[PDB]
């Protein structure tokens, strides 16, 4: 599984692995490569906001899908 991490700013990163998977699925992959926390902020896929079995894969994704995270930003 290979979605691409996208923050809520123009800046996506390509992430392998599911990103819009359950809460603590998504905002795991998401906040943990993303320089931030787990699940502090929210995250959503494909426009429909973090669900675990509406939103993830469950939901409607490919092997390589494209989730809209707005996980919590990261502060030098």
């Amino acid at each position: 599984m290979i979605v691409f991490v996208r923050f809520n700013s123009s800046h996506g990163f390509p992430v392998e692995v599911d990103s819009d998977t359950s809460i603590f699925q998504l905002k795991e992959v998401v906040a943990k490569r993303q320089g931030v926390p787990a699940d502090q902020l929210r995250v959503i896929f494909a426009g429909k906001e973090l669900r675990n079995d509406w939103t993830v894969q469950n939901c409607d994704l490919d092997q390589q899908s494209i989730v809209h995270i707005v996980q919590r930003p990261w502060r030098k």
